[PDB]
């Protein structure tokens, strides 16, 4: 579908209004709880700032009507704009529409009647766009998808607190001024500071004893100096309380169900408390074993190369990871100089990765050679050539009848290509002419 | 269906009831305890809501002499008269003929004496009306098991706190009214209010302040603007603290145990988390890399395709499997269709369903076959084929046994069925008969 | 055995006697906090008390000498009566004797020394006894073990509350009683009630009044009526919140262990969350989806076969129970099960437990016949004709070799084995005359 | 690699008494550093030297990291070499380190007293990397236990930031003026009939234990309330500090937890155990077949964990001397194993499995083709014809000719059986053909 103004939701100008429009929805929606509670009516210095904050959320709802759906299930870029027009006008439309009047012009104008001033709170209708957004950051694998399980309570506690704060201040104002020894700051004395005649304490001393309250006991701690006093506090606390004790546990629930995949230092005691037992009563040479370890410490806290994992996708296209990046490593090899693609393919099907510390020798001297090795990374020693990357080394003495003539030790730290000499059988004698190839490039020595 | 005045269980009416009774059930067990913390006897004008809430409660104990129950390992409907007139009667009849007899007039014409008001708390017992609801609503998928072992453990501490703040108040008032001040009620005063001659202040003032200290206490907020100055109630929040500190440590294992058990991203981010943490380790491009992102679901889509098949083996239902979804899919493709009873129950079970996700690459040409694909949902588009649902592919590549000729990639979430080839050699290859049947009418 | 008068730790007369010192060690470690912190020296009143409460542990004393010990590597009954003195006075012979000196008469003849007070604290490991109860009774599999240590740290969170109420009221009495204005109970006031001369207080007011403090500090709900004034009580405070913090942490881990490895009917409500999203995709059934959950409560949440946990067990031995148990049930069925050992030893690995609700029919007449179901208990309708246990149907789909003349009906839930087809062919097939014996009397009687 | 003279080894013993040296200077000075900015306005002149030789411990460990040669984490390499280990160090940890040591109370009390300079201190507590770089030392160390280092760097982390808190929650009651001190949360006190009145000539232990009880009791979520925050300046540190520990609690009730949910394998098998007793328990089997199954299952289920674990472990070319230590002496004491090449053997070893069965028990029956081939480490079987004893074979004509294998396996003691697969074998005496002549006449003599 051509239709050559709905925006693709991957353009790079409409994520200079989804970072845009979302600091305006995390202001918008901090300062409506105190748009509400803390103020009746907003001073004059504050006229231009509540204008320019709706227009910037009125210019976002002409913006829903040129964006691209990509459907629920049949996954398209829905670009027809009759049915992204009304996929959002009866979805989230006046609920965006609405929380965009000047409600606080609205207010003023029509005499001042405190039940205009409650369509306030249709504006928190834009800390959807802060869901909206630990929703696709969880959709995004460079972090843990339940990281973002915990980060999205702890804005959710931390928005509840403020907005407890907001309400629970607002609740002293609901009495008139002279019964204010009956509410929660207007009887408050904390240290030689008398908070009588509250509503001319400066605004940021209010906001920061309201939200102390709010805090104190989202925490569970409550000291008491701040307390509900009335029968209207009360009920607010025991709802906030409530909803506190239910939300404080899915935090510790979800806290607990990260550590519960635990991390790769118990994963490698997980592997190791084992590896105590089995070689204490059929021990092995304690010396080996001690390398045992340190290939165990060397497959942990480094490479987690997923032949662990690897078993999920098919095996020709997991030789196909043995194509995109083995054409690299196999055709690098000066042995296999003038071998075609078919000999090589079959060669990765049959491939091993392993790592090696220094210290082990390899393929003996003296003894025969069991397997193919091929080298990636670090640097051997063959003991009076040093041999080093994308270098063949074992393959001297499989193609006769031959034993491995140097003690080829590791230097670096190496990343054989590991294979079976039993591969290196089948393989050349199946196919002939890649044999011959071998056996001349043998003879250009 | 011997005798007709025994009542079936699941009869449309006694649903009605048993909901009727869970409305009676939770008010009178939720103003019991107000019926005794915060009276001594109760008013006059609440005398017809006293009789009429214990009648409601009374053809509830007729009504259960006619019910039929399915037993617990007979596991049959039981419909004899004489017994369940003796399972009723050895289990709930005298904590629901108890509770049914008017203990505020028995009360106020005795002589008005307390311990005969202490068998209001007989009337606790029809909680397990709710208890009866939230463990049949636990049994029930169409319901979720979403949160039943956590609602029924925040009504059960709900339902602690609100009795916990009758009995606080009781506790107030067993101290004559001259020992008001050492008493947490008669001895409070919150901001200029103070809380003295405590019997006379509104029953909601009274009823809040109390409720305040309970959940206040349960939250284990504790600010300490009321507490307990005496020694009974010291001794009542001592014993009230401990059972809440063991309920609210059951509150968050039950929640942290419905969290750590997960399923569906449990399968699903777990694979491609540790999937780009290799690939970005060694690096494999994107083309590959979104092809394997449509492979993690190749094996986790469709209801983790074959690993949940394998349980409801001892029920011969994969014949529903095999014939009611597969086979109309089969009967959805051209010459894979088989279209022999015995040929298509034999190429049925191998298969794997496949959601790939758009811009996806799905068969190369000048590629090896490994594969054989019916297609019933989404949209591909071969580079020569606008593919929409059941014109699939892999058809001319196994007789004729070359790479395919086509490379299709897909533009809309696709459904792919696979099975494998080697499959469709060997038994193509044992029916000749279907031999025949696929090799004449390819597509003339 | 071979030593006569040593008594071996499984009778019945040292096991009426590890439960009346189990009374005597939960009553002398709950009051000795009590005589350290709120006497000075206990009342003449409680004398025979305190000797009498020392003198049933000097004859478990002697009783330890008498005690077979039960070895901890060999694993057997050490009746050598030098390997059951030693080990005693290497383990717990001394230390239960320090704490059966009459340390309330030998603080009183020694000029009242308050130091030699703090040798109460000995008899406060005879909650060895408590806790020995709580290791034999994880033992005793009869209830569960994590609820068994959710009890082990309901009787340690209580013991070390009693305790740290009486260290707290103790440090309130280290300050001079003209000093008692600085301390945590002298300058309390709860209600109109004043404890001034605190130690006129009767004692179970002043404990109470100490006990509360230590509870709901326990429970850290924190209401500070009462409250640390001393540096002392700061100290003892700080200590106490720390380590309770982490002994309440305890209880939740051990409870969130215990909910997880846990019910069955979220073990069969998240099998039937995806088998209904899977039949709401795959569209097996419109009410048999019922029928569905009609067996997924029906082998499940009830009749708990483990069958895929008797795979655990080698099927040798899963054969003997199938022998020790089945093979009673497969006798007492009709004259085609094979009458010889040979046939069912041969048949009785193969049968399958099922069981059917009423209202379900089975095989409907007119179709190729699968299986056999053989009744244990439970009563079958084949239609019209009634057949309760001993009474096993599926006996004409092979015998006269047509198709089966009658639809099995469920009428109660019942206990059929199911054998497939391929049983009643291979063990048919090679005892073959076994088969024709059987067919040699089909319903002539 | 030691061509570098000077450079101190990493792990040399005398380089051990000097990270258990500066790791006791740096616990102290990062637990004084608070002390030092929050109690005093620079130091008395009684902690002058103190000063001086805490700064000159440090400073000795400032040029002793120059000559310890790091140990490489992508070549693995203790990299010896002065000029590669300095520019570690130097964008690593050098202006955390240097400017740490600088006598900050000297640049204090000589530039005139200007705090500011005294902010300085606070990167003195980038000392407590060595208390981080102690439990990342006792982490990869599981000869220590993980009950003593995984919850254990939590209770140093919520006794370090409340040490600390404890400090800056002091160091804001003298950021207010010595007159408008009934405005802070010390001056204002009055616990007991003590009054915290001029507060800064009260001694340092009162005021620190004041402090640091307010902290423990605020970390433990008890908060009593009689001391509290009365300022706008403390509100805000304590609206901080709570929010930090409300998250830092959860994470200890998480780590806890998570140690509990991965009980060990002890508790494992009891939960084999008891719903092994108890599915035969209800349905009320005999006992001595529970006790024939516990008496087998037990030696399967240990043989089960560990065999599995030491085969998908250890990886090639050090998995087979493994095996072969495992298996060799016990297969070459085999008449069928005899006069073949070494490499086969190589091959073979790794495709064994050791298992361990019961005397009663049976492999393989009358009417069978077996699943493997097996040899005999223990045992004391028959074949039902031979009594097998130890360094036997079976199962070996049914690899050849294909025809069923006659002979019931009637083990009669507690064997060690050798599994390895027929398909395996037959794959590699396709491959040692050269072998499987010599095995084919095995069978056949
Ligand atoms: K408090
Ligand atoms: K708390
Ligand atoms: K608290
Ligand atoms: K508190």
């Amino acid at each position: 579908n051509d239709y050559k103004y709905i925006i693709h939701p991957k353009n790079r100008w409409y994520k200079a209004w989804e970072m845009f429009i979302l600091v305006w929805a995390i202001y918008s929606s901090l300062f409506t709880p105190m748009e509400f509670g803390f103020f009746r009516g907003l001073p004059e210095r504050l006229f231009v700032l509540d204008i320019v904050g709706q227009i910037a959320f009125l210019v976002d709802i002409v913006l829903q009507f040129f964006v691209a759906y990509r459907d629920t299930q049949t996954y398209r870029t829905v670009y027809k704009p009759t049915r992204i027009a009304f996929r959002y006008l009866k979805s989230h439309f006046l609920m965006d529409f609405i929380g965009c009047f000047p409600w606080d012009l609205i207010y003023k104008a029509s005499g001042k009647h405190e039940l205009v001033r409650y369509l306030l709170w249709i504006r928190l209708f834009r800390v959807r766009k802060v869901v909206e957004f630990f929703q696709r950051l969880e959709k995004d694998t460079r972090i843990n998808y339940l990281f973002t399980r915990i980060l999205k309570l702890l804005f959710v506690e931390v928005y509840c607190t403020h907005t407890a704060a907001c309400i629970f201040y607002y609740l002293a104002t609901t009495l008139p001024p002279e019964n204010e020894g009956y509410t929660w700051i207007g009887s408050l004395k904390l240290g030689d500071y008398s908070y009588e005649n509250f509503r001319e304490i400066d605004l940021w001393k209010r906001y920061t004893t309201a939200l102390y309250f709010a805090i104190v006991t989202m925490a569970t701690v409550g000291y008491g100096d701040i307390h509900a006093v009335n029968l209207r506090e009360m009920i607010f606390v025991m709802i906030y309380v409530s909803f506190d004790m239910v939300l404080g546990a899915y935090l510790i629930g979800n806290i607990t169900a990260l550590i519960v995949k635990g991390s790769n230092t118990e994963r490698f005691r997980d592997k190791m408390n084992d590896l105590i037992s089995f070689m204490n009563r059929k021990k092995l040479g304690r010396d080996l074993r001690s390398q045992i370890t340190g290939h165990v410490r060397l497959q942990y806290d480094s490479h987690y190369t997923d032949t662990v994992m690897l078993q999920d996708i098919p095996a020709s296209i997991r030789a196909k990871i043995a194509q995109l990046l083995y054409l690299p490593y196999i055709k690098k090899v000066p042995l296999f100089k003038g071998c075609s693609t078919e000999f090589i393919n079959q060669i990765v099907i049959r491939l091993h990765e392993e790592y090696f510390l220094p210290g082990e020798v390899i393929t003996e001297q003296g003894n025969v050679v069991d397997h193919l090795y091929f080298v990636c990374e670090g640097l051997l020693e063959a003991l009076v050539t040093l041999l080093g990357p994308h270098t063949s080394f074992g393959d001297i003495s499989i193609i006769c009848n031959i034993s491995q003539p140097f003690t080829v030790r590791v230097c670096e730290l190496c990343h054989l290509l590991r294979l079976d000499k039993q591969s290196f059988s089948n393989i050349l004698e199946i196919y002939f002419h890649d044999g011959r190839t071998i056996l001349n490039n043998i003879m250009e020595e």
